[PDB]
DNA sequence: AAAGAATCTT
DNA sequence: AAAGAATCTT
């Protein structure tokens, strides 16, 4: 399986290799910040490779977007499965645990709208999920096992976005889809709060950009539920 | 100077170092992307320990924010005079063959003197931003001997250190992220410092008073030309 | 242009 | 929570 052997690749990696600093074609060596956006932009780049490694392996061919603000990170097709393209999009937070899971107001409520291909034509939206712990000079190759790591313990999952998503917006003026708020396990396991893939899109697809505005529709599942069962209205 | 010497340095290292890739401490190498998201991240570190070196020279605290969304990248200080703090900056941009820059909030620490800034924004005597502009230009992992082999992100790239104030323009960076926008001009004009303000006061109030939306500003001003009528009319 | 896409803090 | 802080595309 794809999924079962992009995972277990990613896992394996992570376990193996340890990010320390940036190197030039001359060999000096640049040590990392604790800053998560700069660590989430190196757990993309260690990603990169091992995905399109599995991906060759089942036949499929990784396209990365050409020009920037646009979803997904990753989306893999198979050209005799082009309407049956998945998604891969790599998200890191850091410390319960939370993840901003992409904006509620591009691609999902406009098919074309910020995505290399019409959501259409994907049929799985996968997140690789990255936590760590947070925790001046140059180095010279003979000191990589020197140099110190900006991180502690980070851990890596693999799950299908409706499944982790949560009912609270991940950010505000910037209308992001927010995950549930929970422990790593949580997240490998799929214990989200929605039952289906169609309730998740529904849910974030007439969810209101302030709580002023869904105060009157719904601010959470269980009114949404509410909202549901009397009519959606 | 500080500044020239920090300069100086700055165009040294560009100069002499290609970053190609990430190194894990096991001697395995991740190629490098092309796109800002990760050129920024690369270029600020890059620049960290060229910063700490110089300031070092000069007897300067070098300090970096505690907190993520917090201005400045670094803040230099000497313990003598804490109340005269360098604020530095890293910004970046690209050129694909005029560039323009996206300098900083305008509704944050410069109308509120402690918000979203390391310290309140009136200990800070000098507003500098080193900023990154490389031409726009692999899927495979390598060794500590393939370095040679591992493709670069850009075709070029040219950094300059100056102030804030001297290279902003009067047309936002950004539209619901409230930047303040740079000028629209070529590399030189950044380095010649060839702005549109009179002084940092008027870089300062412009921003201070810019309203978030044309409809606002639609009655006050959407540039320099009608913020200098507006200050006519008696800031009315 | 101006507006709006692309993880964290109080 | 909330809302708003932290380069690009048209
Ligand atoms: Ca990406
Ligand atoms: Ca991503």
């Amino acid at each position: 399986s794809l999924r079962s052997d992009l995972i277990n690749a990613l896992y394996d990696e992570n376990q193996k290799y340890d990010v320390c600093g940036i190197i030039s074609a001359e060999g000096k060596i640049y040590p990392l910040g604790s800053d998560t956006k700069v660590l989430s932009t190196i757990f993309e780049l260690f990603s990169r490779p091992i995905i399109n490694k599995i991906a060759e392996k089942h036949g499929y061919i990784v396209e990365e977007p050409k020009q920037q603000n646009h979803y997904p990170d990753f989306t893999l097709y198979k050209p005799s499965e082009p309407n049956k393209k998945i998604a891969i999009d790599i998200k890191t937070t850091y410390t319960k645990i939370k993840f901003t899971l992409g904006g509620y107001t591009s691609f999902i409520r406009n098919n074309t709208k910020n995505i290399v291909y019409p959501f259409d034509q994907y049929i799985a939206h996968w997140i690789i999920g990255y936590v760590y712990t947070r925790v001046l000079k140059t180095y010279n190759i003979n000191e990589l096992n020197e140099i110190p790591k900006p991180y502690k313990g980070v851990k890596v999952f693999l799950q299908d976005k409706w499944v982790i998503a949560g009912d609270l917006a991940g950010s505000g003026n910037t209308t992001n889809i927010g995950s549930i708020h929970a422990h790593y396990k949580d997240f490998v396991e799929g214990k989200g709060i929605f039952d289906s893939e169609d309730e998740f899109l529904d849910y974030w697809r007439n969810y209101e950009r302030t709580s002023q505005l869904r105060n009157d529709k719904y601010n959470n599942i269980s009114e949404y539920r509410n909202w549901i069962y009397r009519g959606r209205k």
